[PDB]
């Protein structure tokens, strides 16, 4: 047999970075959890019990904190960049680095409408994270997203005129609710290396803000056909706001929320107009993804 | 053998409802999970196989519902009073209804400065609880909470003074972080019964707004001294401010944040008043609680 | 204000301890997850920034790795027992120290019909837990289960003869799915101190066999009328082997099973004698509970 | 902009099916969650607001029971073939049926040594998964794979031998634990259709167990190099033993247990040889990842 593809490294390594302004007492935190992986010339260690190629795990996460205490860990793009590029050239024999970055929630508190110089609250699990490929000879490859954005609304969605055959017994609505936990990706031109992709710094936050920014607006204001057609909007509007993106990619779960027929208790009506009452539904959800590129 | 205490029922409830202003157009959502148990002559069910007593959880369930459809759902104390005063009432065998809800977030979306009349983002998964026991001849007893509000302050902590043995190895410190997920629950006087509880209406929403608000402000200005004595403060204040309160409880993890000495890589210098980039730690955590009352 | 009640301590203490026997080779290992909390004349720590009468939580870690390091941590009656005594009794002014902890499965592995000497499998999540309440003056109470046990009955299981009413749409059923978690619980006679729990540690790991035994086997063979009936049979029966037990008590979720009418697609049948596909339902789920305890 | 790729469906199906056997008695339980995703001609759905290429996710998870109902839900990579077969002829539309199934444990109760007819216990949280891809025009592919096959080793694990340098803290080790969940995936040769599927239909039960098998002799026997090593062998072994097999996939966390120095504390004795209390790490965690394929 032979090594088809390997790669290790260390995951779940969570790291906190705190920014002090001397001057005006106003601190930053960030915190994150952090996965490298490695790929390079380290077969041996798979089939040879030769672990003079291998970086250690526990040096990976070592490096990890080292990179933080030494370089800005924002925007994650170029953290990650700046880490996985690190790997590849510190190492002849690696020759690539995964780098996933998940970025927490730490939103500055505002006590009797002012901002507090040093305390934070996680306004929400919804996650900044990247994806950063560092392959040497072929450069940077960058996916950034947001993820665990839970919405809800409660008219404005309909989901009529779909296929009907002996498999269906979903009604036709012109009025239902939809609520899901936007993932939403961006991918990236690739990067020649460090340089390039320093070189686009400010675009990332901003990019994060406009992906974030229009799927808020374009949930909340389109009286949606589907989750199909939703995204779409979503999906092409951010394409034609960042020519250095690619494509754009959504993975959506529709969280069913069933009416319930209590018709049965005393004549109550709480179904089509008078729904008021509802079940949420943890299970089954459809599931729908869509990439989008340019023509 | 004989039983010596009984209660059943149906947990995990999710219930949505929806208020629709046909004027304005303006919709908004409340969304909790709801559990009912109940207590009274039921032991039979236990010992002989007589289900006569027995309300099933399905229809304890369908009841859950048709009350949302029928009454109010917020604030969550007035509606878990209601509900467990139905089943105490419509059955005369039945003695304690025990109603614990927990209400999840969704905040209306503010699209291009302007609330939207229809959507909303789960902002955080702290949640506002309830848990009313609702007791045939002795009134109904409410606890309210709030629960999952993460927080975190990167400086204006400290803990030193403590006691030192051979059990010891923490080193004092003077200025640390402190993060916690805050737990607190305020105990309401007794109730004789709905029609009190629904005297004091107004004061369950402006109550939880105290807590959460005296939570914050304590939390974010206290130059704390230890998770104690900073809770205690939080609890006092709340205590002063709703005299309908008899006792304030909090329970608070301490997730700690470890320094990261360096010093061995290149004489990096990141402890002390250099500690930039610190380690989270997941477990094991402090669990610091405290229940006050009046003097 | 004032203190009415206070307990502090470390949480989500994870620990390993390995036995090995240096004649055979064989090696034993245990899994825990500890968490301790003390009470005594600690208000002062809350009231008044007196720090002098905390025992840092750092500090009880480090106690709960040495007292592991001392003692056998097996049954965990009685390592919880020694570990609370321990701080009641180096500490005068700690007056109660309460114990949990959760043991984790590792049992050894078969390796072609041959017990391995130190490869093991975590061959269910299924727990067995203690809580130690230590309290000076009083002895120890000792709360003893299994949790996490999850199970199924195909057949065997029936529900009717329940009360019906305008609320009630459940059909009664004379044959079921029943599936549950088993949360069962065996509290210990008082115990006046480490003296007398010592006296009786065989029979903490007897009684909990027996009690996983009973569980078992109740549930296989009793054609149940409901979840009340039968989980009244499993705690009569346990209260009958071992003496020292004064009441058991079990938490049970029904987790329903539902049937799936597919009649609507060519006349399929899967109800009743038919019924063969069934959808399992995450919830809402029925939460039956019992305490029986000795005529 | 224009769609480059979309699949669509319904996840998180829990479906249960019974088998009973009318003359033994004997009844056989599957439980399993199913997620079906779709792609084919349906961009106009995204783009257009054209549902009419929409098979509804409902009727997908219509269609998943009465797949079960009508035909065998095991081997699941027969299944899944069926079902993903169903979907691409039934709609000349749809060109691709994603199947991903997860087969939940139900093992029969073994009362008084005696299999029991109709109980079954959880007796681990480890899965059995297919991944089944039917691509109209390009057959089935499909990967199998057990994981959440958790095991611990006591000793005979080592690791030394690493890259060393500025970024390197870890003592080189002859003598640790070795703790991970094990995910194992091996890819088959693709199939032409259904009929080649099922004319395989008895090496689907087989190399599962063998992989199995090989898992754990292999985790217990191998006096480990490292995990790379270690988990090259199993992967080598497997397809030594399955010639249809044509790669073997494991992803391995390295689950650390640290040693705990005590000598702080009267000088006990708790490292190297004289280790006997661990500290369970829950985060950061190595990953190792290995695809092994035929030279
Ligand atoms: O938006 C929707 N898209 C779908 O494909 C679908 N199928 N069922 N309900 C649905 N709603
Ligand atoms: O605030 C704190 N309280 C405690 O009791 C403690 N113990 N260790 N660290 C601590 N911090
Ligand atoms: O065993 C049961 N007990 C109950 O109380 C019940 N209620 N609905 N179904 C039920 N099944
Ligand atoms: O088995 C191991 N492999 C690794 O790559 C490694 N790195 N640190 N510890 C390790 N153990
Ligand atoms: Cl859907
Ligand atoms: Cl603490
Ligand atoms: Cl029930
Ligand atoms: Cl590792
Ligand atoms: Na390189
Ligand atoms: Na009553
Ligand atoms: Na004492
Ligand atoms: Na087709």
């Amino acid at each position: 047999s032979a090594v088809k593809a390997a790669r290790y490294g260390k995951d779940n390594v969570r790291v906190y970075k705190v920014h002090k302004d001397e001057k005006t007492g106003v601190q930053t935190v960030y915190e994150m959890t952090v996965c490298v992986l490695l790929e390079g010339e380290i077969e041996t260690s798979y089939t040879k019990a030769d672990n003079s190629v291998i970086v250690a795990t526990d040096s990976i996460k070592n490096t990890i904190y080292i990179t933080a205490k030494q370089n800005p860990v924002t925007p994650p793009e170029l953290f990650g960049s700046i880490l996985g590029t690190h790997f590849i050239e510190k190492y002849n024999h690696i020759h690539a680095a995964h780098v996933n970055i998940v970025c927490h929630r730490w939103t500055r508190m505002d006590i009797d409408g002012k901002p507090h110089p040093h305390s934070f609250i996680r306004d929400s699990e919804e996650k900044r994270n990247v994806q950063v490929d560092v392959v040497e000879g072929k450069g940077i490859d960058i996916k950034s997203s947001l993820s665990g954005l839970t919405v809800l609304k409660s008219t404005n969605s309909q989901f009529w005129g779909f296929l009907r055959d002996e498999y269906t017994t979903l009604k036709e609505t012109w009025d239902r609710i939809l609520s899901t936990d936007v993932d939403a990706t961006w991918q990236w031109k690739n990067f020649s290396g460090l340089q390039e992709v320093r070189s686009h710094v400010p675009k990332f936050d901003a990019t994060w803000a406009t992906a974030r920014e229009v799927t808020l607006k374009t949930f909340a204001e389109d009286n949606s056909a589907s989750v199909q057609a939703t995204m779409y909007k979503m999906a092409e509007q951010i394409l034609a706001r960042q020519q250095l993106i690619e494509t754009v990619e959504y993975s959506l779960p529709n969280k069913h929320y069933f009416e319930i027929d209590l018709s049965w208790h005393k004549g109550l009506q709480n179904t089509g107009k008078n729904a008021e009452v509802f079940a949420p539904q943890s299970d089954p959800n459809g599931l729908i993804k869509c990439t989008v590129g340019r023509s």
